[PDB]
């Protein structure tokens, strides 16, 4: 039989399935006890649902447990099978506490009413309740898709409240979707127009969080960001969240060690808050698949904000700190994901005692294209499309990841005519943002808007574009989607631009293995999602 099966992200197995041990590092067991929490996850989304329905409150105490949940078993998040299954229990406590306050307990799941203390049991269940515990492919499919677009919606929605904003209509719907995916009785098409609607509020948590992140630091503006290192004992943030990133240069002021950002932290440089702190230093190093050497070379301390976590080599595994939900057995945490007050005092004195970081490259990068600082440019980059200048853009964000084969994403940016711009977001730009690719008429030909969640300034920015042209359809602009992913947040990226009307994408390095068929056929009927070949035959095609 199969110990596991996840096939949630780029990189799993024959891009089938992982079935013994995940290419990510997850082992059976902590796959298990995901499986588990995330069934029991769904169940609490139906008990909300059905008091929301019988006019009684949900409090946000069980929207942040939801939220919570889900980001944990997102690749690379977390590996700590104590922390998954406290979680479990957790959730069934909270669930049992609400479902006796229903006045009708009718027609409640199974995963609604089931519970266990024992981890024991909680493995046995999860091999009941697993991916392959739905046997029709399509249904299957439409599931898991949706399933994690919910745990990209669910990510964003998390960061945006760890900086106070949360809108009920968002948890609401992440609940109810969440029930939906259980109820056998909902079709394909039911399920095709829920997978649409997921996309739709996807974009409205990442409104939500791109609200919370520029009104508390400030809107993006350009910057150029140091990729070499200074002389003093450091500490390497990586991750996403920007309100531990404060907490940490608030207290590392005056104590002589300085602080870096790694990976998905590179855009916390573009926010004009940051800037006010004298001992915040450079971007070190690469996109997160890199980190076990990068972490090692780095000399001092790492903090993980949230996932990618790669299982760490002995040489640093000390030296490495968790927070929020991010975990690994026999690595530090610092406790907290609702942006509370988190004590640094102990990685600052582990600071102290490491040598500085050892230099991997010197030199710059350019950022902060988010939607505020390109409309303010607006004007001139219309001029150019008109004039010429610019022939094309080409989207090519998302994630970056382990594949050879991704060597074709920086074979293309340097393969492309001189005359077109990239825009990017998230940790896909990793390929292509150390390249000497220049500008057209004093626009960078590379404009990185930021996260993976300021893909939400792309969108916002293309729709400018097709207001200010008059035209019809947003896929009349000149641009091409060149998208590279690999874990739940590209997912929700995804869903939130077939939401949004664009068709022609092509997605990469490899198809989702959780696309089935028939579902993978809708997609190429009415959105046109595509593949890549090779970059010389793509640069030639894609045009
Ligand atoms: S998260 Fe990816 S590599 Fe890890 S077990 Fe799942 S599909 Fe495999
Ligand atoms: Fe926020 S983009 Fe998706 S892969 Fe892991 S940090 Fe990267």
């Amino acid at each position: 039989s199969n110990a596991m099966f996840c096939y949630q992200c780029q990189e799993t197995v024959g891009n089938k399935g992982c079935t013994q041990v995940g290419v990510c590092g997850k082992k059976p067991e902590t796959a298990a006890l995901q499986d588990a929490l995330i069934y029991v996850t769904k169940g609490l989304g139906q008990i909300a649902t059905r008091l929301r329905a019988e006019g009684k409150a949900v409090d946000h105490r069980i929207d942040r447990l939801v939220t919570g949940n889900l980001f944990a078993t997102i690749t690379n998040a977390n590996f700590d099978d104590d922390i998954l299954a406290e979680r479990v229990r957790m959730t069934c406590a909270a669930k049992k506490e609400l479902a006796a306050s229903l006045t009708d307990k009718s027609g409640l799941s199974d995963a609604a009413l089931w519970e266990a203390s024992e981890k024991s049991a909680m493995l046995a269940k999860a091999g009941t309740v697993g991916v392959m515990a739905t046997t029709d492919d399509d249904v299957r499919s439409l599931r898991w898709l949706i399933t994690f677009g919910l745990k990209g919606m669910a990510a964003y929605a998390k960061h945006a409240d760890v900086l106070g904003k949360h809108e009920n209509s968002l948890d609401a719907f992440m609940q109810e979707a969440l029930a939906k995916t259980l109820d056998d009785s909902l079709s394909v098409a039911d399920l095709v127009a829920l997978t649409l609607e997921t996309g739709k509020f996807g974009v409205s948590a990442m409104a939500l969080l791109d609200a919370a992140n520029t009104g508390t630091y400030g809107h993006p503006e350009i910057t150029k960001v140091n990729i070499g290192v200074g002389s003093n004992p450091g500490i390497l943030i990586s991750g996403h969240d920007l309100r531990d990133l404060e907490m940490l240069l608030k207290q590392t002021e005056g104590t002589g060690v300085d602080v870096y950002t790694h990976s998905e932290m590179l855009p916390a440089h573009y926010y004009p808050a940051f800037k006010k702190y004298a001992h915040f230093k450079g971007n070190y190093g690469n996109a997160w698949w890199k980190q076990k050497e990068e972490f090692e070379s780095f000399n001092g301390p790492v903090l993980l904000t949230t996932n990618c976590l790669v299982p760490p080599k002995d040489s640093y595994k000390d030296r490495v700190y968790t927070t929020g939900i991010v975990g690994f057995t026999g690595c530090k945490h610092i406790p907290g994901e609702i942006g509370e007050h988190k004590d640094f005092s102990a990685i600052i004195a582990h600071a102290k005692t490491c040598p500085a970081p050892t230099e991997i490259e010197s030199g710059e990068i350019i950022g902060g294209f988010a939607h505020n600082q390109v409309l303010a440019l607006a004007d001139k980059v219309i001029d150019a499309v008109k004039s010429g200048a610019i022939k094309k853009f080409v989207v090519m964000a998302g994630c970056d990841g382990r594949a050879k084969s991704r060597s074709y994403y920086t074979d293309f940016a340097e393969g492309l005519p001189k005359d077109t711009v990239i825009l990017t977001a998230g940790c896909a730009k990793y390929r292509y943002n150390k390249l000497n690719l220049g500008d057209i008429g004093g626009i960078p030909r590379v404009l990185d808007a930021g996260q993976c969640n300021d893909s939400y300034s792309l969108a916002v920015i293309a729709l400018k574009l097709k207001e200010v042209f008059g035209l019809e359809d947003v896929n009349d602009l000149p641009i091409v989607y060149n998208i590279a992913w690999y874990e739940q947040k590209a997912v929700i990226v995804l869903l939130a631009l077939l939401s949004l009307g664009v068709k022609n994408i092509h997605l990469g390095p490899t198809l989702p293995a959780f696309l089935s068929p028939n579902v993978a056929k809708v997609l190429v009927e009415q959105f046109n999602i595509g593949g890549i070949t090779s970059p010389q035959d793509d640069l030639k095609a894609f045009f």
